[PDB]
């Protein structure tokens, strides 16, 4: 079976992360038969050794001399740390010299939470772990591999990553979704900069066969437990959704409607006059969608989601003591039954056998194989190779450019609206979207969260007469964007529409260095990672926030492109742009499947091409106009046309101005 | 260098149409050095004798024994004739027994010509070389590899093909790029019906390198060639958009207007008082911008531009004397110099050559390697795989869904309008749009052309009190749509807005039969040929007389799927909603670069899948709605708001219903 691959890669010097066990640990094995001397790099040193001893057995096997000499181990690397980055290139270069490739096959599962449950340092993690660690090796080996005139840089990513117009959502994996996509958008948008010495090209295998206790959970895995978690989130998600939506329209505050729940007995809330109708008719379905022998039927939570239910409360910012479920009663085992929980196993299971079009999961070996005979391929560059594929699931198409304004009966609905605004570097943006609110469409106040004292001033400047008027209320929010909401959510009541624009604009330095330069001037690895938490953790930050403040509406707005931005970014506004693509598709998705009615969508500003762009003071209008359509388009709440067919379209879209 | 190929496919069976030479004959070649037998079939039996002798001697070289029954050739096989094709799968079968591999590679340039100068004939015969072929060889082949448990049909598409969810616009090439599209889009949705046991996967290489006077075009090739038919072309449209912009507003006939061109005297044009400003400007232009010692700087035409020209206007239903440029004065030697020539030549080249991230251009040899390794994968269906690539091109993103209506003053320019809304089985949707343009928006007629009197009679009666009022014109068109708008132009008016729906509903028929049966049941090489020619080449007829005629916009609109639709009809229609955008998208570019008025969209019935559909009569109601305003927001023509970066946003672009 090795004939194949014995010195298609002889000679070449190959660093793979995440290279002990999975995928990469066949990749790793794979290119040592083809003939590559490789780097394995992984945290744990027990499995690194016993990876590294099986494939120079193999080695020896089929011939090859001094085994050592073609298979070394980098253990203690956990590619979420940057000095650990920094040590594994120091150790692979005194090895073996230049690195040909690059495998950036390392990736972590992440917080595998609803972005409502994810917390912020959860999410930064994942971006460190599968995304910052894949730009921070390419701008460690990519001066060397230019400097002898060739290179290759791999990034694992996902099916799950998406592709190049269309965004694929992952609930409940929002943060892995984000790292899979920037991982194939920076192999989109560096090719470019990298050709012609280097390829960068990404692969994006579906559900791999594997160890049920590893993996980044792409395949089927533990069943018992995947179901257990699925059925104690659904009671989250509907016993919060159902106090959310009451606490909207009853005058009892949140603090009373939870105390409706402090019997937790399900029949006693359903027979309840004087409760909300939306938990009188939650509890009925407790009842009848339960399990007789289950307690769940009978009790609305137990200890654990009691506590992960205040913790949406109170970051959601209502208030509630700490102690308010300390007496709850603790409702007898089993809460979920175990036909209930193989009922669920059988179809997390199932629904992911079901997409497989070839009806066979492929192993790591057959992805490993096809990726190495990939890798021999030198006339492709910013692609993404599928090794595995043939899989039926929904998709999110991204970047259409032809729309209007929402119906008059959606702009209706904005009338005393209470409007939150983000921002600071789109000061025109700013004012034009507050002066439509205000001015156009009637919203009682604009909430403007800026991020420094100077960005408030010249929002307060601009805006002169609605601050006057007490129509424009301006916030500094620092670093501390949730805070900053919490502020506007006491002292101006909670949002409808919400529109986040970037604080900061994008940098202005080269993306890749001159043949015989040092490369100094180019984007570091500290400066992709502020990249990052500017243009896609902000996003984040106010998507999670909004959505467990109750606000309605949402507009995620990515970078300003225009006919005169550099090259440079119009690079990073298109990696942004792609990478964000992956949020916005999948929290859409989370939100309409776990009936929030909050409606999130994606603006772009950013474009493909320079010549796309406004030249003149009158295409320029037209595209500031069409800005604020398309704001208008996506926050103009849905009126009580709420349908099904209507939900699903108005949530999780991207259109391009 | 063969030492990876060697066993790699050994006891395949593999049949390669267009395999004598380019791609087709390197990927039989490298085929047979793995190990595989191959089948070549292509129409000159000397290049398929020379291709077999070549590969023969190279297998004895590597030690196969018997070469002789290793490589077979099938000569005489144009993939255009089904008959042929029927004869090429008894030979093989004949030869080999059961094919393993269908490498579906022929493919022709094509007609090479913008849309509104390509015969209808010439379409279609591009259809059956490039994409009805495939079908019907898969259709031939796929019943005995579902028999044997395994089978792999691989279609040769294009870069130029376009992505899952992205059109590429190929102007002066929509033929062709709608078969490339069409190859691509078949492997997408009959993956799930071949599977398990057959692999159905397109490559999509970008420019090969190879023989210049061979090809289908990517690679740039013959230059003085390309150049010199890219001047005339440009001359053509220049004065054909002068001449049909002066005739819309000018109280002259096209006959009087073609008067002013008969001297061919660039400065008397110019100079000419009386003459319309769009001819007087044009004649500016052509002093300006052109060479002094090239007579095209001093005479408007020669007789071959004018054949081309007049047979343009004759096709958009303007009457002139066939012997009009009977007299015209034929321009001295030469009418474009040799420095315009190789100008325009080396903007050939360096366009081509720029758009290559590795600054290289593939080889066949490396191009046909690529896809031998990628044949060994089993683990993926339903793909694209790029075996060349790293192209920076325009794309254009398909399927957005989330829009609303155009501007008030876009809906002005609707008043007083004539419309023509063409279609059959979608009665509702026909009923819904004349009323809307004549009640809601004050059209002055609308001609709705139908397919057969049986379909005018149930049009008539769902809009008789339009039709008693003399704002419903009815005209039966049959096979002969072009026929059928000139009898609308000379009685009722030239179009301002056009709709084109589908005459026909889409086919329920299986796609594929049980592995024990005959698939006598399952549609034919025939029925495929008709979906096309209901479903594409409709659509290709219409756009090419609307925009010939001086229609403002159309309209074209897939068919319609349904909560109820057949899993039949969902593919179907996903086949046809891809394969259109690639014309939609080609279209629209080629209008745009050729200063044409006419804005040309797509407006799509087809969902991905059954679960976005209505469910309800609301949710239907809802649709229904959004099928009018997406209509709208292509239709409204652009008010005098008519700018180039508006311009590129309101062409070639596709929405989802
Ligand atoms: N599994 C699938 O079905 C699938 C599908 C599509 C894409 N992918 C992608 O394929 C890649 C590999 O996935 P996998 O399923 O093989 O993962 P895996 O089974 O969890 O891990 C394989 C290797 O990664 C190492 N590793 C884990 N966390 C690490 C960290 N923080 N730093 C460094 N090394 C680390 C492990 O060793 P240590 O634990 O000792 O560090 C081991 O060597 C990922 O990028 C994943 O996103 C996987
Ligand atoms: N060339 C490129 O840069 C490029 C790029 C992307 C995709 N492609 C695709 O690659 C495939 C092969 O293209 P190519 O460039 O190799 O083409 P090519 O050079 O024109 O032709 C190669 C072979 O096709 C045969 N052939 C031509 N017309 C035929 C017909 N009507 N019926 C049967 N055989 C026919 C030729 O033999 P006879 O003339 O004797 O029949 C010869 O064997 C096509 O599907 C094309 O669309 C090409
Ligand atoms: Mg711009
Ligand atoms: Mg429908």
């Amino acid at each position: 079976w090795a004939e194949s691959l014995i010195g298609l890669h002889l000679g070449k010097v190959a660093l793979i992360t995440g290279g002990s066990a999975g995928i990469g640990g066949q990749i790793g094995r794979l290119l040592a038969l083809s003939g590559a001397r490789v780097m394995l790099a992984a945290r744990d040193r027990h499995k690194l050794e016993q990876m590294q001893a099986m494939i120079q057995s193999e080695l020896a096997e089929v011939g090859y001399t001094d085994v050592e000499d073609r298979v070394h181990i980098a253990p203690g690397c956990d590619v979420s740390s940057e000095a650990q980055l920094a040590d594994l290139v120091e150790r692979t270069l005194s090895a073996f010299g230049t690195v040909d490739y690059l495998i950036n096959n390392a990736g972590i599962a992440g917080v595998e939470e609803m972005v409502i449950d994810m917390p912020v340092e959860g999410w930064r993690h994942t971006l460190f772990a599968n995304l910052i660690s894949n730009y921070s090796l390419m701008r460690k080996l990519a001066p060397l591999m230019k400097k002898q005139g060739s290179g290759y840089i791999l990034n694992v990513s996902s099916y799950f990553g998406g592709e190049k117009d269309a965004a694929i959502p992952y609930p409940n994996r929002a943060d892995y979704a984000v790292s899979k996509a920037g991982q194939r958008a920076m192999a989109e948008v560096f090719a470019r900069f990298l050709g012609p010495e280097i390829q960068i090209n990404a692969i994006a295998p579906g559900p791999v066969e594997g160890d049920r206790l590893r993996g980044t959970g792409e395949r089927p895995g533990l069943f018992a437990r995947r179901a257990r978690l699925i059925l104690e989130n659904k009671r989250l998600n509907e016993l919060h959704a159902a106090l959310i939506a009451a606490a909207r329209t009853d005058e009892r505050s949140m603090h009373e409607l939870v105390e409706l729940l402090l019997p937790n007995d399900v029949a006693a809330l359903e027979q309840n006059p004087a409760a909300p109708t939306a938990l009188r008719e939650l509890a009925r379905r407790f009842r009848s969608e339960g399990d007789p022998a289950a307690s769940s039927s009978s009790a609305l939570l137990n200890r654990s989601i009691a506590a992960k239910l205040l913790a949406r409360l109170h970051n959601g910012g209502y208030v509630l003591p700490a102690d308010i479920f300390a007496n709850l009663p603790n409702p007898p085992d089993p809460f979920f039954t175990r036909a209930q929980i193989d009922r669920e196993a059988r179809k997390v299971r199932d629904g992911i056998m079901g997409m497989l079009y070839l009806q066979r999961m492929p192993t790591e070996f057959d992805v490993a194989m096809a990726t190495v005979y990939y890798l021999a391929d030198r006339n492709v560059s910013g692609e993404t190779f599928h090794p595995s594929g043939g899989l039926r699931y929904e998709r999110t198409p991204t970047g259409g450019e032809l729309f209007g304004l929402p119906s008059p009966e959606r702009l209706a609905e904005l009338v005393g609206s209470t409007v939150y605004l983000i921002g600071e570097h789109l000061t025109e943006h700013l004012n034009l979207l507050a002066r439509a609110y205000l001015e156009r469409y009637g919203a009682r106040q604009v909430v403007m969260i800026v991020e420094t004292e100077t960005g408030a001033e010249t929002m307060r400047r601009l805006l002169h007469d609605h601050v006057e008027a007490g129509r424009l209320m301006t916030i500094v929010a620092g670093d501390q964007i949730e805070a900053a909401i919490d502020q506007a959510i006491t002292r101006y009541g909670r949002p409808g529409p919400v529109v986040c624009t970037p604080f900061r604009p994008l940098p202005t330095v080269p993306l890749v260095g001159r043949k015989d330069s040092d490369w100094s001037t180019v984007l570091s690895e500290a400066e992709f990672a502020e990249l990052c938490e500017h243009q896609l953790t902000h996003h984040f930050r106010v998507a999670r926030k909004i959505a467990l403040s109750d606000g309605a509406s949402l507009a995620l707005v990515t970078p300003e492109t225009t006919a005169t931005s550099t090259t440079e970014q119009f690079a990073l506004a298109n990696f942004i742009k792609t990478t964000l693509h992956a949020f916005t598709a999948t929290i859409g998705v989370e939100s309409e499947r776990t009936a929030q009615r909050i409606l999130i969508n994606q603006v772009d500003l950013t474009r493909r091409a320079r010549a796309e762009e406004p030249r003149d003071p009158h295409e320029r209008q037209q595209e500031l106009e069409r800005f604020i359509e398309a704001v208008l388009l996506v926050t103009a709440p849905l009126p009580p046309a709420d349908t099904r067919y209507a939900g699903r379209i108005h949530r999780g879209r991207a259109i391009t101005v």
